[PDB]
């Protein structure tokens, strides 16, 4: 690493020492030599005479091939190896806003497809893992979730959101209170299996939970008859067909801060099903007659996509 | 093997295997034995919805398609995953409910304006559906007959008001 | 990538300019003395003789092996990463005429025998598969083949035929789908393994369905008294021992366009039983007496290996 | 190897053959020639201006070419047949003073925390347990750790102490018996499962024999009524959240070579309870009155932090 | 590979027409300047002077780096491309008086520690026994030892013996079946397992079949009682703890050539048990008396090793 540095600088002492007191050069003309000699230039303007001259410089150039396979060996060292453990995880992680995944499943896979690849690292152990990883385009880094020092290897200190989602809930309950010891402010979003622990998967930290089998096992028995709340789920929040859910940010200035919801009357105007207002980490599903809006609010509705380019502008101003 | 479990003259199949290629192929078993029994299967993948349909399934819920959606988009926000959690999987405050039309009962022939649903009981009507096609936002150019189903979201307190204000 | 582009543009702008102001060099001269040192040529006909111009030639020096080594390691770290990920799969198929084979198994080992190395793509997942493929002179891509996002990556799309040959008749039917979800047009040849999937194979989209274990068990259990038609099966199919399936095409002229099948007289001209005639897409077993050949048609037919001679030759002009 | 040798000094002796006898030139000039054009420095102050001679340096530039292709070949093919070698295990330890470890579990995670890195070697043979080492900063070496043929490639004969951990009784004895087959004088220490074979582990030749099932299992069955032993356990031997065990050792000099325990007192000046003292391969846990310290001993004591270092001042001199 | 060759062949062809109609120089010099130029050698005796001379110049050096930029390319893609298929079984036996060893189990770890280690090539799939024949010194062939196709890549048409030993006796039946189809002069050597599949070991075409788990049954029930004729074959054929079984060839000459058994008298004189004389490919246990001996016999005797030698030299003349 650094021991080529001192065998770099021993010829360059070796040979200035030999040029200098056997031609009778000058101390400036025998440094330059050697960097043209060791470099294969030579220019050919100061070439030694003398028959113990030219025995001299057999020698550094034999030192110059020498000390030029010393150096590739090492960087060919240094390059396989460091492109080995970048394959196979085993790195660590330097970014600074970056998206950790615990864990890998088909609701994992589905969230890469709305955000970046560079962005996203997905934290995992196992090897078929790897490969589909890699062929998704985010990175791969080799260690178990649950374990506080692989947690660290991944940076979820320095990181956007954690999104955890393990082969069961007490890896899920483990991988969140290991988030929680290292940094308490990082956004944790998980996903729970059974109905029991939505309730201990916030209790151990995480911000945002989402139970899908839970979701999945009511439309299933509520759909034996007739089936119409399974036709609004699919279409709204998995398929978008015609309509979808969004959220829109009420700006600065904005044309409607102080009016009630009334007088806004929003669903007249524009064909949007007003459902709640985000007012600052709560959600009001139907807020009441009323409720004035302020600045840096969030309104969640339903809407036709030809419908929501009709609020986004009578919100604007 | 599916003849043993007598799936021909059932009330519903429900299809939910380890994969999504024998969640396909079991469909379209069953289509061979009963051709009108209804089926209602969960994709896995999103490409797989349509191809769920096309083999025979009356109803696909695809829950990771619906739990992927709402974890990229709570990153930031975080709204809207909060409305589904509390509506559909817990049932904290509000949930969904569809309530039947019964026969002679205050609504045959009234506009949606003058029904006046979300004034006097709190209910927030997403759609009406009649006949397997779900109305979503109905106009106020439409009329209630007797045997529709109006699918809202309110409380438990709301959504009894609601069943005695349908009533005769 | 290019960041090497503008350092190797850095260093003959910093060289350039040091040349042509200190020793009072033209323009041309300046340049093509930089050329010479960084590439280490050196002729030594523009050599610099003042001292500050030799201490400027040990820093551009420094600067031909500083740039030498970083797009050495940056060569390397491209070669090593690029022959790691062509060799576990992980690549995309540029081919335009190629065969992909969907699976593996030994009805797939037996049809390469009978085509080209580098025309056929192996699509499987398996770790083990991937070693047996290589051995056999094909290629192998990574990926399920069941996924539609990595039926893509095989370039399916661009292809002479697919041959689908997958564990399960469930994943032959989803496999099936998913192509015809791609292209409409490509030819796919599927094998099914239960009585029951041979109308599903067809109503998803395969052109040719093989059922080979139907053609097996019905051998098996008329074959426990005689077995005459099994030898029949296992001699002209299977073997090859004396008698042999062809199927050879009606060229343009053909000297027996517009005649009939009895004047014609194929077998005691020939000794080629004559199967069925191939009218575009549809097969005649047993044509009826006053069929017309055209041009264009096949006829299928078994016969010895110097009889197809005998035959191959009637119906040329 | 060294047929690379034989060819560059072939080269040597082409080159000075064909420039002394025809160009005419010295023995020692036609040595330094050949240097410098081989090296690709080239001074041009010896030129061959003769077309014969012209010709000539351009066979010697081709194999000047050839050898330093054949050369960089036999590098890489080493580098990259070394580095492969390393990674997978398949080496053999040359370290004198190192620390071997048998298996691989969580008590010997846990004695890497207060070891170094590059001192400790996992012999083991599982694939996962490969990348679990080189996480931790250990270095791993592929090897069954029951056969004799591989606890040498791990170097037990010249170790410090080996540490025995393995997956059954059955190992941790068979794989003691040969290392006592090996070095008789190593310091073995190995970890016990069942109560019933930590005799056999003793007669094997464990030095240290450490059962923590039976520690564990008694502290469990101990502690559904009330849990008393089971807080100081492991508030002094897991956690050291206020108490400590700590052995100190009486240098030479030492103010204290020859009095009783009873008039040194070392519980009412100090504070640490004394368990026992350490003399020379044996416990004394609660010496008597008239035991007589000497030098070289080691005392096993409990006591705060803050009372350790008022006992290690008080027996230095 | 070969297009390599045209574009060092074209860059020769476009500088030395360049250099040859701009500089008016001769045909063997404009070829003389570009082979020093190109390799960077530049003894500068040939410097181009004219401004559009000096930009020809340019170009060819950097043709210069950009050859010698798409060579080490290829050299690089053709090495670790070797060394990967190499590493992991993937090559073809060259090798004609080797010896195969198709499977892997302790009874050929016994026969790999009395010969040669480049001599021995074990043809298997497993992957852990890759790094189990790596360590032992054998070559590592990737290979379904059943399938004919994959007897062929280890070569054992041009092998010295062939030595089989699978996981189960249909496996072994079956890769005699098919180096006999390859074969049949080649020498196989054969583990049975069952007492049933000696007699289908032969027939199939085994020339030596050991069957170890039928001697070492026998041995186990008759031991109970006394075990007498265990200890006989534990010494004298598995330890070798004080006898050996040998086998001594008679040479041309040899001294004893015509007498008869009884007239040699070898016990006596020697103090080695004589079993048997192996008289070309057959064995005669216990000889009668009038056997008279030949040249090219073997003898077949127990002995101790100070009585071998004293057997040795009484048969050599
Ligand atoms: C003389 C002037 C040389 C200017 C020095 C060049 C270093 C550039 C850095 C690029 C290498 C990428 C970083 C490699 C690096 O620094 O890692 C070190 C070890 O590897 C190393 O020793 C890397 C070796 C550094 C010296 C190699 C220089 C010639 C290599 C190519 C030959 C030319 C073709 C630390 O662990
Ligand atoms: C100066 C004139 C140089 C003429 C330039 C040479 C490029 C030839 C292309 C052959 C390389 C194969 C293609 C490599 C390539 O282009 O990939 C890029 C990155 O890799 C790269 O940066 C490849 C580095 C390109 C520059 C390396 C030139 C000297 C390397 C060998 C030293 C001589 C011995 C894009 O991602
Ligand atoms: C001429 C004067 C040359 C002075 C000779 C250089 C050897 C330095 C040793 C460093 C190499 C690391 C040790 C490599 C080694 O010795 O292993 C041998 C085989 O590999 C070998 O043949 C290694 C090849 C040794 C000769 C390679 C010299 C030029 C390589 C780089 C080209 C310059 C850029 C034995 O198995
Ligand atoms: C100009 C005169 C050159 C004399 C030519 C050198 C070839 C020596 C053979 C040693 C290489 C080992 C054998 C490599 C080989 O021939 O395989 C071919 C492909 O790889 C190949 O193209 C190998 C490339 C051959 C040309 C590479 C020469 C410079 C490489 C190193 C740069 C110097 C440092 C066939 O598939
Ligand atoms: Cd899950
Ligand atoms: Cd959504
Ligand atoms: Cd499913
Ligand atoms: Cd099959
Ligand atoms: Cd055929
Ligand atoms: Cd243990
Ligand atoms: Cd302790
Ligand atoms: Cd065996
Ligand atoms: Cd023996
Ligand atoms: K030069
Ligand atoms: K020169
Ligand atoms: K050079
Ligand atoms: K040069
Ligand atoms: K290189």
């Amino acid at each position: 690493a650094t021991r080529i540095l001192l065998l770099v600088l021993a010829v360059i002492i070796y040979g200035t020492a030999g040029f200098h007191f056997i031609e009778g050069e000058s101390w400036t003309v025998s440094l330059y030599w050697t960097f043209v000699t060791i470099a294969t230039v030579g220019y050919g303007d100061y070439s030694p005479s003398t028959p113990l001259g030219m025995y001299f410089t057999v020698t550094l150039i034999v030192l110059g091939i020498g000390t030029f396979a010393v150096a590739v060996e090492r960087l060919l060292e240094f390059l396989i190896n460091r492109e080995q453990m970048k394959l196979m995880g085993l790195i660590d992680v330097a970014k600074s806003r970056h998206v950790v995944i615990c864990g890998w499943s088909e609701s994992t896979l589905e969230c890469l497809r709305e955000l970046r690849g560079s962005e996203v690292f997905v934290l995992a152990e196992d090897e078929n893992v790897r490969k589909k990883v890699l062929r998704s385009g985010a990175n791969f880094v080799h260690g178990d979730p649950t374990r506080v020092s692989d947690l660290e290897k991944a940076n979820v200190r320095g990181a956007r959101a954690v999104i955890v989602d393990l082969e069961s809930d007490s890896e899920t309950i483990h991988c969140i209170l290991g988030i929680r010891k290292i940094d308490e402010s990082v956004r944790i979003i998980a996903e729970a299996e059974r109905y029991e622990n939505i309730e201990q998967l916030r209790m151990a930290g995480a911000d945002q939970v989402i139970s899908p089998f839970v979701i999945s096992g009511r439309l299933m028995s509520r759909s034996i008859d007739d089936g119409y709340e399974a036709m609004f789920v699919q279409d709204v929040l998995a398929e978008e067909s015609t309509r979808r859910m969004v959220e829109v940010p009420i700006p600065e200035g904005s044309k409607l801060e102080g009016v009630s919801v009334l007088d806004a009357d929003i669903h007249d105007v524009t064909g949007v099903i007003i459902i709640g207002v985000g007012r600052g980490d709560e959600l009001i599903i139907d807020p009441p007659r009323d409720y004035s809006f302020r600045a840096g609010d969030i309104i969640l509705g339903i809407g036709k996509p030809e419908e929501i380019e009709r609020l986004k502008n009578y919100i604007s101003a």
